[PDB]
């Protein structure tokens, strides 16, 4: 687990336009297209990042490497920050993406703006940080993720980013599933010969008993059907969705 998973995570991957909880036009995982409020701004902002007439479409190789580049514009942006770079150069790999992530966010000095929570997070004051940043705009416009950064300051786990992974066992596809709170995670076994998506969900559920919304979907976007078998379903990657978060699950070809 890292940063480019977590923003997965925090970000989903969409393939057409679409405007954040900022109402800033926005397209893949979290790229920023303009602040203009015009579309058609936002739709040629778009072509250029790309380099071709997209008509408000993009792949999904095309928003990955849009996202690669994001990244490391933040962590390079970082480093050529004069706040940024002392509070980067002192955390560790992991309070250092979720300080990433907030640059991914909001920019650079957006996160310079905090100046005191930075010199808290210096000091290695993590829970006063933790405290602090809750007190935000940030935390109040977009609470949960806020609440997911901040947990990642105070403890440097990832206790609040869960993940799911496919491996293949006894010639047997083997879903880990490793939620927001608990760091044991949970396996699911599956016969794909007769095993569905809905079998796989209907499980899930009467696993934890606080999930209130699990859901399958194409990594285009597409609700994939319950009654899907398993096989078809790991012939290639797709989303799941589990309460708020959703997850990029990457089968093994």
């Amino acid at each position: 687990m890292n940063i480019f998973e977590m923003l997965r995570i925090d970000e989903g991957l969409r393939l057409k336009i679409y405007k954040n909880t900022e109402g800033y036009y926005t397209i893949g995982i979290g790229h920023l297209l303009t602040k203009s409020p015009s579309l058609n701004a936002a739709k040629s902002e778009l072509d250029k990042a790309i380099g071709r007439n997209t008509n408000g479409v993009i792949t999904k190789d095309e928003a990955e490497k849009l996202f690669n580049q994001d990244v490391d514009a933040a962590v390079r942006g970082i480093l050529r920050n004069a706040k940024l770079k002392p509070v980067y150069d002192s955390l560790d790999a992991v309070r250092r993406a979720a300080l990433i992530n907030m640059v991914f966010q909001m920019g650079e000095t957006g996160v310079a703006g905090f100046t005191n929570s930075l010199r808290m997070l210096q000091q290695k004051r993590w829970d006063e940080a933790a405290v602090n940043l809750a007190k935000s705009r940030w935390y109040n416009q977009t609470p949960n993720r806020a609440k997911r950064v901040i947990t990642t300051f105070r403890t440097g786990t990832w206790d609040a980013y869960g993940s799911v992974t496919v491996v293949y066992q006894n010639g047997l596809p083997v879903i880990s599933v490793r939620l927001p709170s608990r760091r044991e995670r949970c396996q699911f076994t599956l016969k794909p010969i007769s095993d569905s998506v809905g079998v796989f969900l209907r499980q899930l559920q009467e696993e934890a008993r606080g999930i209130d919304r699990v859901a399958i979907y194409s990594p285009d976007g597409v609700r994939v059907a319950a009654s899907t078998g398993i096989d078809l379903l790991l012939l290639d990657d797709f989303k799941l969705v589990i309460n708020d978060l959703t997850y990029h699950v990457r089968p093994p070809k």
